[PDB]
């Protein structure tokens, strides 16, 4: 029996990177369907077609827009007959250094909108639908190693990921009465279009810039490792796990220097 | 020698509550000038007058407005010839329950703006001035017990205070090269106009609703206790303390239901 | 059939004669483990559990986890008999029946708890690490901590100290052994009624509901030993290939530890 | 009024290093008396004489021996009329690397005995006397930066300091009903005879081997900084602070390799 057999999932930010890998893995693990919610429509549609349109749909959705998220969740539940897992994974990272001394406030606003407002909207709207359906559920936010430690730059992003932890803890306490679990996964070293904003483009960039700060050697980091943690948390394998951040980061000593 | 002798401080949100108590205590501990930065102008002027105009000045300032904060810091440093302590203390708490299932998003936006954008602005702008002056400095944010734990409501506020911790940690790492310390204080049980938004108006409300969740008994909680922690962190008593959250909360078991 | 997420792995479960350890040994075999060695001081019970799992895939070895020579011998036997050592679940523990408040702390009873729960952990992590480094195939070491590993309690002070010490061991070992592709993590239960929890009045699932569940957020999901076993199997497997230095709580979201 | 005016303190491990500095500072801050409880008798007597025999006494005491600790506390209370602050500061660090792969178990036992058994004994016995006297009190353990993070060696020591945090958290919850506070201080970079066991003897050693891992620059680390944090926690400045670890470590990025 596959661990997500028959389950309906949403993956926000599923057009690329960790979200795409997670959508793919959820289908491999028996999901009835995965809805990819993203702003990249051509790319999202192509990912859905690649996974297979009988088990994956793309919906255009800005996670920070509550009406768009509500509409996307309603469509998901009506189309596929439920909503068992929400993976609130969409995020952004600025290319500017974002040290606190030279913090660009408009760029801070952009990061906080997607990474904190989007998380709050997705957790709220998933929770409402899960409470309505009465079948419990599993809500997962994609935080990051910077959710529990400071960094030498990317200060807005660090603040946003700490805020996600606060959301997860609070939501877990508030929604547990309805058998809804809320957790986060925290990656670090997966090269994606997002990490390219801070110069991490290739597996070699990961080795040169990130791995000196990571304990676990001989295990190259991948998007699929993060997807595995999300699938564990989304499944009944984690039936009694809530309020928790699960890092998939090789043991981060401290965040890399600038 | 008094622990803040000769120091110049800014207290944002200093017109009321913990900020007012902290401005008062900083002067008692020898601060040469304390600037109260607040949006309550009438009240802030009256508080500065009560503390004494020779030691305390009021500047109208929305902490989330970077130009206003920059102007207020420039005025402080030009008028008094320094800036040793920034206490970024302003905050807001909505009267709505703010459960995540029924979260009011515009009210979330307000809380995040004051409590996270205001913190970021004040830390940035204080840091710039402290780096320019070359004398080190101490920056303190007012977080709260909800900065390190979840709550059963006030979800926006919890998120905002967690974000403050991330700011403090990051800023401490980035500004330590210039001998600038960054820390937070985390209160819980002081009845103020802010806490009135969630039904905590009197010391008796604190006893009935909050104290069951607090370990330390027989010590009534006060604004002055929080001010003492801020004065410790602002002073050379804490010369090698940075990146830290200092809770003044009697040992919180969990947030109230 | 389940996913054979532990296909071919050789595991040791200390404290595997009972409770969470027994459930974990059983689940590891269900998930395709080559073998599980149950290392325990309860010989009659341990032998019976091994026979119940199946002697072709499970062996019992008499072993006091705080005795370094016994642990070393048990690991050597495991590796020689089954050709490897891929997972160590350092799960043995003890809990006193005495309240163990700090004001009335019984020091000899503190010593007993610290011996099994901290010395035993250190011995098992050391000796598993040595064998894993020797074999050159990486590995996964898991300690059974508890919800009290990351928070204070109103009694059981020795036990709380012991579980905090386990977290320090896990963090340190993860940092030191990562160079050899060895992962070190903990699982932290709370609400499984076992002979150990009976020492503090938690004997039945109803005791769990009455005394523990008021302090736990997640409702409608009765707590079981098997839930903890699932977390250990996740951490022991390649599903957690890049997870190290971490405590994974299986506790329904603990608000705070229950009052005395 | 000085912050420890009239208070009676015990500093375990007060014959050397941070404990000595803390005993000295407590007297400077007005303590009625400080009892140095240590196993190094000649050294402890020399420290007490230097601080001043009218305000400081030495008592021979192995912190892991419950009868000796009880006797020392009884002597303190009989001699000086109370017990307001217990600083459970004694600790040891092996010279061996103590990696987990090559952990020496008898040396692990030594570290765990002083650093965990001694902490438990001192917190228990101070708590008993404080409950008896009915005046509240402040109990402080000396933990360390390794109390909240892993290290690349000294594994026994890391375990011991994590256990201290568990003790402090638990004791704070259990003793708050009697207005007794329990906290820790966590140093990192004070060169002492203890740190000499891992090659840290001089200010230059600190700069070369420890400071790369510490955010705060331009502020040389000292024993007196740790003493200041202990004095804050021991005093009414921290009247509503309990269950907390207060790091005096310049912001530790991670433990040194
Ligand atoms: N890659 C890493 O190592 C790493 C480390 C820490 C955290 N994360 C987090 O992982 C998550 C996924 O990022 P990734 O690295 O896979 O990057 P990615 O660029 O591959 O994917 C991010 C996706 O989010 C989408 N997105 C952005 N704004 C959106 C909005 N308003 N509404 C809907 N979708 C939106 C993008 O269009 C994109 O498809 C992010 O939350 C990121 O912060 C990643
Ligand atoms: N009272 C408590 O027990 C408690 C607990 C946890 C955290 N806090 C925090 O303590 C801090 C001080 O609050 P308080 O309880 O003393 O309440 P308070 O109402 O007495 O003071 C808050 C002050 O902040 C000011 N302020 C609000 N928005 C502002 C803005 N945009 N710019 C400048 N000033 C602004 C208000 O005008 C007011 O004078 C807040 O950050 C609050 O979140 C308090
Ligand atoms: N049950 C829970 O809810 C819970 C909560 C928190 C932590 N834990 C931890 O889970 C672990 C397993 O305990 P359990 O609850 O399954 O109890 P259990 O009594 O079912 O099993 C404990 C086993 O450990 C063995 N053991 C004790 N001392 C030993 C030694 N010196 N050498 C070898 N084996 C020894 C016992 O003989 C027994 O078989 C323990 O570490 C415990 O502290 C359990
Ligand atoms: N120096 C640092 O930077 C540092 C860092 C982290 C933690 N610490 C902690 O600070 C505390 C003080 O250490 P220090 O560096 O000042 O060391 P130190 O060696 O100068 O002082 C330790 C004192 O404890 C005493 N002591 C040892 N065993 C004892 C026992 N059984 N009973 C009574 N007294 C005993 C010693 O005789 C000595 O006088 C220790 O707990 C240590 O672990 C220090
Ligand atoms: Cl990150
Ligand atoms: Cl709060
Ligand atoms: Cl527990
Ligand atoms: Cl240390």
């Amino acid at each position: 029996k596959k661990k997500l057999e028959g389950k309906v999932a949403i993956v926000t930010g599923g057009a690329s990177g960790i979200g795409e890998a997670t959508a793919r893995l959820f289908v491999k693990y028996g999901a009835r369907a995965v809805v990819i919610a993203d702003i990249q429509s051509e790319l999202g549609r192509s990912v859905a077609e690649s996974i297979g349109k009988e088990r994956c749909s793309f919906v255009q959705c800005d996670v920070a827009d509550e009406e768009q998220v509500k509409s996307m969740i309603e469509w998901t539940a009506t189309t596929y007959g439920g909503l068992d897992v929400m993976f609130s994974n969409a995020g952004v990272l600025n290319s500017a250094a974002q040290t606190v001394k030279d913090l660009d406030l408009p760029l801070f606003d952009k990061v906080m909108r997607v990474n904190t407002r989007g998380a709050a909207v997705c957790v709220k709207q998933a929770a409402r639908k899960m409470v309505e359906l009465g079948r419990g559920g599993s809500i997962i936010c994609n935080a990051g190693s910077s959710a529990v430690r400071g960094a030498h730059g990317v200060t807005d992003y660090v603040m946003s990921k700490h805020a996600v932890i606060g959301l997860v803890r609070s939501a877990s306490m508030q929604l547990g009465a309805h058998s809804i679990r809320v957790n986060s996964v925290s990656p670090m070293a997966v090269a994606t279009p997002l990490t390219r904003n801070q110069g991490i483009s290739t597996p070699d960039d990961v080795q040169k810039f990130l791995m000196p700060f990571i304990s676990l050697k001989g295990v190259p980091p991948t998007a699929e490792q993060v997807a595995e943690a999300a699938a564990f948390l989304g499944s009944d394998e984690a039936a009694f796990v809530t309020g928790h951040d699960l890092p998939v980061d090789g043991g981060v000593l401290c965040m890399p220097f600038l």
